[PDB]
């Protein structure tokens, strides 16, 4: 019954160990050297660029392991679609009420010898084209700040791994490969991480997108379930354990 929203419920708060760990502990970024290529792989890999390759995968699988209940997984995936285009919408409607600095920026105006006082004395977009500026004068990694911004908003990257994630913990415990949901934990602690070490967001962003993140995904499940039909399991309790029974086999 509820078990789904159990099991998402765990999912959001074990993914939300590390961040909030990182979040008391005061860490802070700055220079380094290999690390910022791996990190910005993983990042790379919700981009999108490719992609688009990792989320129409993810979705085809899941869809796969959402079989027999299928009916319900559409409408699940139209909703979450839904909300991405909602996402999308408040994403560019408002890039005014942020005025916040990305874990870079900071260091940066202090390298480059930028009165803090004096530096949010001045204006808002002039503060963002000069730290574009200053962006100017390693190179891929200055193409993601700047790609990217000055002002740090919310994580689309961890929104996106940790619903994914939590979608693969949550509706299925009730095993397709558990190494799906093993790997879409980790994986996404692997994106949330890649955040922090790439001086692209403070801990307590993350933290936020998770939570986003459980939310989005529970309301989704709860209302792609409400019409029509729940998984739950499928019938597929007994292929299921047809699968499991061929464990011990061999003889
Ligand atoms: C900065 C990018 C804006 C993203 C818009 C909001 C995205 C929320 C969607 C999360 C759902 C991910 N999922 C489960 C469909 O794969």
């Amino acid at each position: 019954g509820r078990s789904i929203a159990r099991r998402t419920a765990v999912g959001a708060a074990l993914l939300l160990v590390m961040p909030v760990a990182v979040w008391i502990s005061g860490w802070r970024w700055q220079p380094g050297s290999w690390l910022l290529k791996a990190a910005f792989w993983v990042t790379e890999t919700v981009t999108q660029p490719w992609g688009v390759i990792t989320h129409l995968i993810l979705f085809g699988w899941f869809l796969w392991c959402l079989r027999f209940r299928i009916k319900a997984a559409f409408v699940l995936f139209a909703i979450l679609a839904a909300a991405i285009l909602v996402g999308q919408g408040v994403k560019s409607w408002i890039k005014d009420k942020v005025q916040e600095p990305r874990p870079f920026v900071i260091w940066l105006e202090k390298t480059h010898h930028m009165p803090v006082d004096k530096f949010y004395t001045l204006k808002r977009a002039e503060r963002g084209n000069l730290v574009k500026e200053q962006l100017a004068e390693p190179q891929y990694l200055r193409s993601h700040w700047q790609k990217e911004t000055g002002f740090a908003f919310p994580s689309g990257h961890t929104m996106f791994a940790a619903s994914w994630a939590l979608l693969a913990v949550g509706l299925l415990w009730p095993r397709r490969r558990t190494l799906t949901i093993a790997i879409l934990l980790v994986w996404a602690t692997g994106v949330m991480g890649s955040r922090l070490l790439l001086g692209m967001h403070w801990p307590r962003d993350l933290v936020v997108a998770t939570l986003i993140s459980w939310a989005l995904v529970a309301v989704a499940t709860w209302l792609a379930q409400r019409i029509c039909g729940p998984l739950t399991p499928p019938e597929e309790n007994r292929e299921i354990a047809q699968r499991e029974q061929e464990s011990l086999e061999h003889h």
